[PDB]
């Protein structure tokens, strides 16, 4: 097979130079509507606390 | 005790150092997890009116 008892599984890769075919599947990148960030500024910030 | 113009009921108490005898209880104490405390400072004071 083989040759290493116990026998194992041998599959063969493809060079990364060259596939050439492979299941190629255009991905449709999908999310939600309306980002936003917005600033919040405290009240009742001091110099010795802040919330 | 039925010796006065109108009859009156009686009960019995006992002295403060002997009971020495009625049903006691354990009576354990629940309260929220988690109290906390914070100094909410001023949110604009001023000379003439702070708030």
């Amino acid at each position: 097979m083989s040759n290493s008892a116990i026998p194992l599984n041998v599959v063969a890769v493809q060079e990364p130079r060259l596939e050439l075919n492979n299941e190629r599947t255009w991905v449709v990148v999908k999310g939600g509507q309306q980002v936003t960030y917005y600033p919040f500024p405290s009240t009742s910030f001091s110099s010795n606390q802040f919330n």
